[PDB]
């Protein structure tokens, strides 16, 4: 369970390798 409200932006690119979906 990944609860990322706005931070999702700093992850969508940072962890894009994992959250590529």
């Amino acid at each position: 369970r990944w609860s990322i409200t706005t931070i999702h932006n700093l992850f969508r690119k940072l962890t894009h390798r994992l959250f590529r979906r």
